[PDB]
């Protein structure tokens, strides 16, 4: 399907220090957010006691509360970029649309903490956010969620959930990194061109991992993990021209078979991290279908 217009615009248009690299993504995001400015929301900031340090979150409150779970939210950035005010504007219209308390969490990045430091503290957060859960209303099982890294991190936190005893309803992942150890088609056919690149995916995992060994690991390669049944029910969100397409769509029909109640929704001419980037229409239309899925799990 050809390349959506407006994303055709974006790449046509597009033109370091680790800390400079830092900025220079936050400032791309801020950039965004000029350009389609976010829905006000009632936000409180918090920090989490997590086995490797305090971990600052955001807990965003819908101005009309419509969904019973709160949604645990890890922003994306190849571990190493991102906060979450870069990720402000996909959770505010998260919180206000589906009408959700979302929890945005400033997880640990990379090279400075690495791999697996974020994965517990991911699953820390989780577990203080169904803790806290019947204090502000809810049931005690969450939605755990993600972009990219982000939708990483959710998938883990999802498949170590039984074993964490940690309550979980739904899983939702947004053009998640699941398969650190395989090439797809996809990861060939768009290597270079559409944002995320393979160079910059090849570094992300040179700042994250310890060693080229962790790729293997089922913590940092979710999709390796051999026995899928009974996690949590599925929304995985991909984009066509995006070197991860391939291993997102795979996982969710593995989920599928594996008896997983899953919806697996590609957006058509779309590329790598439309939902964060509100521009295009897309990423609103991405938003309603977490809405409508999150609808179904209750
Ligand atoms: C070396 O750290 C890890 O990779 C790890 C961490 C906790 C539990 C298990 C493991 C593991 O699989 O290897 C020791």
């Amino acid at each position: 399907m050809p390349l959506d217009p407006r994303v055709e615009q974006f790449l046509a248009q597009m033109p370091l220090s680790l800390a400079e690299a830092r900025q220079q993504f936050k400032q791309g995001a801020l950039l965004l957010d000029q350009m389609v400015p976010p829905p006000p929301v009632d936000t409180e900031d918090g920090t989490v006691v997590t086995t490797h340090g305090p971990v600052r979150i955001r807990r965003y409150i819908p101005d009309r509360l419509r969904f019973s779970h709160p949604l645990v939210f890890y922003h994306g950035g190849g571990f190493v970029f991102g906060d979450i005010d870069t990720h402000h504007g996909l959770v505010a219209r998260l919180c206000q649309t589906v009408g959700a308390t979302v929890i945005s969490v400033d997880y640990s990045l990379a090279p400075e903490a690495k791999f697996p430091v974020p994965v517990a503290e991911c699953i820390d957060v989780a577990r203080w956010a169904a803790h806290e859960a019947p204090g502000w209303g809810l049931k005690p099982s969450i939605v755990v969620a993600g972009d990219s890294a982000g939708g990483n991190l959710a998938a883990v936190v999802s498949q170590r959930a039984k074993d964490e005893s940690l309550p979980i309803a739904a899983q939702l992942l947004f053009y998640p990194a699941l398969d650190m150890v395989h090439e797809t088609p996809s990861k060939r056919d768009f290597a270079r061109g559409y944002l995320l690149e393979a160079d910059a995916m090849q570094w992300f995992g040179e700042q994250y991992l310890r060693t080229p060994d962790d790729v293997s690991h089922p913590w940092a390669s979710p999709a390796l993990s051999p026995d899928l049944t009974g996690l949590p029910p599925a929304l995985v969100i991909t984009a066509e021209y995006d070197p991860l397409r391939d291993e997102g769509e795979a996982y969710a029909e593995a989920l599928r078979a594996a008896g997983v109640p899953t919806e697996q929704i590609r957006f058509d001419g779309m590329i790598h991290g439309f939902m964060t980037m509100p521009i295009f229409p897309q990423m609103e239309a991405a938003i309603e279908a977490v809405a409508r899925f999150l609808e179904r799990i209750d």
